[PDB]
C-alpha cells in the first residue's frame, strides 16, 4: 500500500537532522538501513542514527509498530528513542549511542564470570519485566541485541519483531524470532506468551558461558528442529557453573511455561544476589574491542 506508507510519514516529523545533530559518521550497513554516529550540536550528546530509504522498505506496518513502541515504552535498560526525521523519501531514526558497544563481541571473545553475568542478566530483567507489564513482548532477545554503556550499563535494543498483547488477544502463534534463540514453544507454533522473551534469556546466558547458543554449528532449520524435539537444551560443561547459577539457568529454560519463571520472579533469584558492580563489564568491552580490531 501507499496508504501504509502515508501512514508511517504521518506519524514521523518533516525536519533537518543537520539542524540539530553534525558530525556524521557511518559505523555499518544493515539489510534494514545505514548506521551512523553524530553530535547534538548544543549538549555535546552522541547519537546513532539509522538512514532509511522507506521506497524500498518491504513491510513497512514494522517499521511503524517499532518506532511507536520505542516512543511509549522509555526505561532504563532500553537504548531510547531521541526522534525521527522525515527528508523526502528517507527516514531518519535517532537514537541513544552506547559506545560500549554489543554483547555478542564480549560472548564471543571473553570469559565472563558468574559475577559479570549475573549483572548482565539482572539488568535485562529489569527491561523484561518493565516491557512485560507494558504488554510488549521482546521476541528476540540475544546478545546480538544488547548494547553496552563505557561504563558497564546493559541496554536492549531491536524492537523490530516486538508484539504487542492485550487481553482480548494475550498470546501469539507465529514462528517469529531468530531460531537459535526461539523458545520451544515458539518453534511449535504453539499460544505463548511473554516468557519467551525469559527463554531466550536462558540461551543468552548459554551464549555469556560457552559462546555461543546451542546448535549454532548447525543450519537454522536444521536448529529449529533441534529445539523441537531436545526442549531443554544442554550445557557442554554442566560441572563448571555453581549450584544457584545452574538453577536459574533451569528456570528460564524451563518447558513448562507455568513453572518457567517470568522477569519479576526471576529478578529474586539467588542468581542475581552475586552479580558484580556494571563497572566490571569495562575490561571485558576492552578485551573485546582488541580482538575485533583487524575485523
Ligand atoms: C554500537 N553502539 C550502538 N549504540 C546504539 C545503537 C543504536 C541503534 C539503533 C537501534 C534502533 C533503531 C530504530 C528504532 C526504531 C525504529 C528504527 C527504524 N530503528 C535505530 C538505531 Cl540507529 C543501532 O542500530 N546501533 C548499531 C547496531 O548494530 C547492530 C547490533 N546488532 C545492534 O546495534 C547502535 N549501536
Amino acid at each position: 500500500d501507499e496508504e501504509i506508507l502515508e501512514k508511517l510519514r504521518s506519524i514521523v516529523s518533516v525536519g533537518d537532522p543537520k539542524k540539530k545533530y553534525t558530525r556524521f559518521e557511518k559505523i555499518g550497513q544493515g539489510a534494514s538501513g545505514t548506521v551512523y554516529t553524530a553530535m547534538d550540536v548544543a549538549t555535546g550528546q552522541e547519537v546513532a542514527i539509522k538512514q532509511m530509504n522507506l521506497q524500498q522498505q518491504p513491510k513497512k506496518e514494522l517499521i511503524i509498530n517499532e518506532i511507536l513502541v520505542m516512543r511509549e515504552n522509555k526505561n532504563p535498560n532500553i537504548v531510547n528513542y531521541l526522534d525521527s526525521y522525515l527528508v523526502g523519501d528517507e527516514l531518519w531514526v535517532v537514537m541513544e549511542y552506547l559506545a560500549g558497544g554489543s554483547l555478542t563481541d564480549v560472548v564471543t571473545e571473553t570469559c565472563m564470570d558468574e559475577g559479570q553475568i549475573a549483572a548482565v542478566c539482572r539488568e535485562c530483567l529489569q527491561a523484561l519485566e518493565f516491557l512485560h507489564s507494558n504488554q510488549v513482548i521482546h521476541r528476540n532477545i540475544k546478545s546480538d541485541n544488547i548494547l553496552l554503556g563505557m561504563d558497564g550499563s546493559v541496554k536492549l535494543t531491536d524492537f523490530g519483531f516486538c508484539a504487542q498483547i492485550t487481553p482480548e488477544q494475550s498470546k501469539r502463534s507465529e514462528m517469529v524470532g531468530t531460531p537459535y534463540w526461539m523458545a520451544p514453544e515458539v518453534v511449535t507454533r504453539k499460544a505463548y506468551g511473554p516468557k519467551v522473551d525469559i527463554w531466550s534469556l536462558g540461551i543468552m546466558a548459554i551464549e555469556m558461558i560457552e559462546g555461543e547458543p546451542p546448535y549454532l554449528n548447525e543450519n537454522p532449520l536444521r536448529a529449529l528442529y533441534l529445539i523441537a524435539t531436545n526442549g531443554t537444551p544442554e550445557l557442554q560443561n554442566p560441572e563448571k557453573l555453581s549450584a544457584i547459577f545452574r538453577d536459574f539457568l533451569n528456570r528460564c529454560l524451563e518447558m513448562d511455561v507455568e513453572k518457567r519463571g517470568s522477569a519479576k520472579e526471576l529478578l529474586q533469584h539467588q542468581f542475581l544476589k552475586i552479580a558484580k558492580p556494571l563497572s566490571s563489564l569495562t575490561p571485558l568491552i576492552a578485551a573485546a574491542k582488541e580482538a575485533t580490531k583487524n575485523n
